[PDB]
């Protein structure tokens, strides 16, 4: 067979798959996927038949339920969603290499032609509020303005949800909290805030990042009554206590927080919309929002009919075209993020009115994996771990911020650094068990081994470590100032991760004020519009800590569903 509906119509009819008229169900192929699992079994069933001992395409991290046409496309060739990170050793029937083209908004001009007829039809929805994106703070949005009474309608374009959010890990950032109380931390919304400023050079709008703080409590718990687990709480850089919360053990943050946002809309009925994508904020005669035109990856495009339209479409990270123009100098770096976090959303706002700000500020993040081409999380140092050179010693402060990180590592032969750490640090932090299970966390009984595994040299890290854990020891790092020292270096066998920077968060977007509404460039605000999450401009200034993003798409999120249900 030449596809996937070719061969099982030898044996079968069409409705087998289709529904009686044969027209598809919706853009999430709903009634469609109901058929494959009909036959073939939930993903988890499937999953029981494609086991490899370290990775499983039918099992993975990613939250929610993963439909089968995700990968699976029945009249034409498809690929693998995880070959846009990944490269496994993989055999689906029908495949094709990953390779994602998807149309710019300008370029989309070209369809006038279908895009005049659907604006000239009756919408196809009469909502109260939309949200474009489905991750953090997109389904915050959703939930907040339905529990508030509004009716939503959430759009997503990729086919499964959660963005970016859904990879995150070293934790959401909150202060003054019960966890940490609990774990016998003691911190302050205004001690959050100070970190932040500085954090960011002092660049970004005060406003915003008071919102930030002294939201962040009421984040947690909000969460937390929603079903999440937030009770383990950690160390990040340029922070002045631990506050960066995750799941119990140091689990990732960001698939756990996806599932528990994702489980809370179905059990609120809300209309969630995959392979949609949000195209053009509509405006009436007075210049306020109206509607959305969204193209359907399978129905084509139409129209809701709206009060409010909520912007949560996330960075453009990805687009290295976009961040080289504005940073030269991270031209041909590899991201950290999802195939689709382009910018589109942005470009979405601008057409719409909105002015951007703060754009030049592009976070590169210290650690990727050399081996692995994935982000490691910034709590495997904030838990005790070290970064050694091919020289094998110190170099940089493990917990200064992202920008200085990336610089000193740069800076280093190869300009690659290994993160060094024990068993001890290994069983603080379970995420680090994921680093292990793909294969980038090479182990030995000894820094002479594992140096000569590594190319390091082996007596000179085996010496470094001994000084560090002396430092540890006497609580005082005097080579290069680390703040806070929370383990020695000695427990069971060691291991090196090699990493390298790569692109990951973009600080700049949509101007928006504290009631999140997007304005212009006389900051002037433009009638229903809100902008929440990493699309937005102003919360970080020029540099983001560590644990600040997930902060923000709750708190911003949450805040943007509820005004606009409110103003209607
Ligand atoms: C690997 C990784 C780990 C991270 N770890 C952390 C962490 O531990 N702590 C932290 O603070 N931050 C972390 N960050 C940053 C944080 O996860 C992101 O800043 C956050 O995902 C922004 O969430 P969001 O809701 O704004 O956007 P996203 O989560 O990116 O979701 C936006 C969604 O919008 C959809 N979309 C875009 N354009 C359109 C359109 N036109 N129509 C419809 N849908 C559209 C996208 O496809 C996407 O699904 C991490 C980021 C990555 C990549
Ligand atoms: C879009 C929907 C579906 C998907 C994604 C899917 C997936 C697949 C795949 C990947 C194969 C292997 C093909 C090959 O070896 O070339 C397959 C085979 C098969 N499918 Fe489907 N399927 C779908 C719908 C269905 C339905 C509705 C039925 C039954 C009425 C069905 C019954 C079977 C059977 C019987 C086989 C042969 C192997 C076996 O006996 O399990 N499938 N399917
Ligand atoms: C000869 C039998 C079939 C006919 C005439 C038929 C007809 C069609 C048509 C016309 C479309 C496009 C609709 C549109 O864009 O509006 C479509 C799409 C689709 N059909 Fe079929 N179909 C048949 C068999 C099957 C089978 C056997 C399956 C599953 C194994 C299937 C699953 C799907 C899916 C998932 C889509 C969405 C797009 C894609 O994945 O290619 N169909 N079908
Ligand atoms: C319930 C949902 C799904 C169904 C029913 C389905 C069906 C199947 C079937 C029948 C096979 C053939 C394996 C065999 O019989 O040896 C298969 C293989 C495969 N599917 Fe799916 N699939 C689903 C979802 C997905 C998703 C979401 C993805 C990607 C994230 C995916 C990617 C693949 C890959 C890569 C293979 C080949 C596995 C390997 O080489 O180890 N499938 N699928
Ligand atoms: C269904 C699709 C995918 C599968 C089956 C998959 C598989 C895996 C596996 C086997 C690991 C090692 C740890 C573990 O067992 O969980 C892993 C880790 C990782 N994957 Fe994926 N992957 C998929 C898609 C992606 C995509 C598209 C991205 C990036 C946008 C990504 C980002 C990562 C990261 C950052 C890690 C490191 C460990 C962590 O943060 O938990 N994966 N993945
Ligand atoms: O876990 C990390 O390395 C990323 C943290 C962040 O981007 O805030
Ligand atoms: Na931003």
């Amino acid at each position: 067979a030449d596809n996937l509906a070719e061969f099982h119509v030898q044996n079968q009819e069409c409705d087998s798959c289709h529904t009686p008229d044969g027209e598809l169900s919706n853009d999430s192929l709903t009634y469609e996927n109901t058929q494959c699992v009909s036959c073939h079994g939930t993903l988890a069933e499937v999953a029981e038949t494609t086991k490899h001992e370290h990775y499983n395409a039918h099992a993975s991290h990613f939250p929610g339920e993963v439909a089968c046409t995700s990968c699976h496309s029945a009249h034409e060739k498809s690929m693998v969603y995880c070959d846009s990170c990944h490269s496994f050793d993989f055999n689906m029937p029908y495949a094709k290499k990953w390779l994602r083209d998807e149309p710019t908004i300008a370029e989309l001009a070209k369809d006038k032609s279908e895009r005049q007829a659907a604006l000239a039809s009756a919408p196809h929805d009469t909502v109260d509020v939309v949200v474009v994106g489905s991750g953090g703070a997109g389904f915050s949005a959703a939930i907040s303005a339905t529990d508030s009474g509004a009716k939503v309608i959430l759009i997503e374009k990729e086919p499964v949800i959660g963005g970016n959010a859904k990879l995150a890990a070293g934790g959401m950032n909150a202060a003054w909290t019960d966890q940490q109380k609990a774990k016998k931390i003691t911190d302050s919304p205004e001690l959050m805030f100070e970190d932040t400023m500085k954090g960011g050079q002092n660049i970004n709008d005060p406003a915003l990042v008071k919102v930030l703080s002294s939201h962040s409590k009421d984040s947690v718990d909000w969460m937390t009554a929603m079903g999440a687990d937030l009770t383990d709480v950690g160390m990040m850089g340029g922070a002045s206590v631990n506050r960066a919360h995750r799941p119990t053990g140091g689990a990732g943050v960001g698939a756990h927080v996806v599932q528990v946002l994702y489980d809370n809309a179905v059990k609120r009925n809300i209309d969630l919309r995959m392979n949609t994508r949000g195209i053009e904020v509509l405006k009436d005669d007075k210049g306020t929002v109206k509607g959305i035109l969204v193209k359907g990856m399978y129905k084509g495009y139409y129209w809701v009919k709206a009060d409010a339209v909520i912007l949560a479409t996330g960075g453009f990270a990805k687009n290295n075209e976009r961040v080289a123009k504005l940073d030269p100098s991270l031209k041909g770096f590899i991201s950290t993020n999802q195939p689709g976090a382009v910018g589109d959303g942005l470009d979405v706002a601008e057409n719409a009115g909105g002015a951007l700000k703060d754009m030049q500020y592009i976070f590169a993040h210290p650690t990727l994996s050399v081996k692995g081409g994935v982000m490691v999380t910034e709590a495997v140092r904030g838990n005790g771990a070290i970064l050694v050179n091919r020289e094998g010693k110190r170099f940089v402060n493990e917990i200064t911020t992202a920008d200085k990180a990336s610089a000193a590592i740069l800076a280093q032969t190869g300009k690659s650094a290994y993160l060094i750490f024990d068993d001890s640090v290994r069983k603080s932090l379970s995420k680090i068990d994921k680093y292990i299970g793909l294969g980038v966390a090479p182990t030995a009984d000894s820094l002479v081994k594992l140096g000569k595994m590594e190319g390091i040299d082996g007596k000179a890290l085996t010496e470094t470590v001994a000084r560090y854990n002396s430092l540890v020891s006497s609580g005082k790092d005097t080579d290069f100032e680390r703040p806070n020292l929370p383990r020695a270096l000695n427990e069971g066998n060691y291991y090196a991760i090699e990493v390298t920077p790569g692109v990951h968060h973009t600080m700049g977007g949509v101007m928006i004020d504290t009631k999140a509404e997007v304005m212009n460039a006389k900051k002037q605000v433009i009638p229903g519009l809100y902008g929440a999450g990493e699309v937005t401009g102003g919360v970080h200034g020029a540099n983001r800590l560590g644990g600040n993003a997930i902060s923000d798409i709750i708190t911003f999120g949450r805040l943007a569903g509820e005004e606009a249900a409110k103003y209607s």
